[PDB]
């Protein structure tokens, strides 16, 4: 199977942020039109705990035909309830959720494939720590947590290097490899794609566990179009 591409629509104040703003419905519909397998839909306000865009996010999901991965501040019963209640295929439980490790284990049993766990990674003196984007504190060691979630039956991981996210500086192929080598759960890469060559680079890891790649900035920078990226990975 070819690498999956998930175009990213990040919502702030009820508009898609790309610094330019515009309709989030339209952005997602346009990506689906260009032939998106999935949309990665993000409530940035909810991720930073600063606001909420559920009602708008529920609209976006209801209007699309394609698979939607929902993400942003998904951290507890209420936040997980509203996310699943949009009818999205998948929700992305944020790194910040790891503050309550048993909540994570409990919701993994309850929801199974509907749940992915976000791993936002920062190398600190060589060490792979977890530090949620939008979160104020450290969330533990990557490998200790990846192992724990793998034995708890985690169905998929979303792996970000917080230092490459939105930077167009290339992905962290060491991190993508390291994670995937350590688990049979599908891995979705997020952050730092600059080119079609990066996609192709990510695609080489499909075989050891990287099924997909989320792309935001390189699409809005017009570095490549979606059908181009779809071609290159096939
Ligand atoms: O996706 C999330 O859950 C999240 C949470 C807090 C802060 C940022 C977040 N993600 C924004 C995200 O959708 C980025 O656009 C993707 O990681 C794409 O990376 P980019 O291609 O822009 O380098
Ligand atoms: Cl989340
Ligand atoms: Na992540
Ligand atoms: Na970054
Ligand atoms: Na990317």
């Amino acid at each position: 199977m070819p690498l999956i591409l998930l175009p990213a629509v990040d919502v702030v104040e009820g508009r898609a942020v790309r610094t330019e703003y515009g309709s989030a419905v339209d952005a997602a519909l346009g990506w689906q039109r260009d032939g998106a397998e999935w949309i990665h839909l993000v409530d940035l306000d909810a991720a930073f705990g600063r606001g909420s865009n559920h009602e708008l996010l529920a609209e976006v999901v209801g209007k699309l035909d394609v698979q939607v991965e929902l993400s942003g501040g998904i951290r507890d019963d209420e936040s997980l309830a509203a996310a699943l209640a949009t009818g999205c295929a998948r929700v992305n439980v944020g790194t910040a959720a790891l503050e309550n490790p048993q909540w994570c284990a409990r919701v993994i049993g309850e929801h199974g494939d509907q749940v992915a766990v976000g791993l936002d990674v920062q190398i600190i003196d060589g060490e792979h720590r977890l530090r949620g984007r939008g979160w104020e504190t450290d969330g533990g060691d990557l490998w200790d947590v990846l192992e724990r979630l793998d034995s708890e039956g985690c169905s998929r991981f979303v792996v970000t290097d917080i230092t490459k996210d939105g930077t167009l500086g290339g992905p962290n192929l060491d991190l993508l490899a390291g994670v995937a080598d350590r688990t049979d759960a599908p891995v979705i890469a997020s952050g730092g794609v600059s080119s079609l060559d990066d996609l192709r680079a990510i695609a080489t890891l499909t075989h050891r566990g990287v099924e997909g790649a989320i792309v935001g900035k390189a699409l809005y920078a017009r570095r490549f179009t979606l059908p181009q990226a779809l071609a290159a990975v096939r």
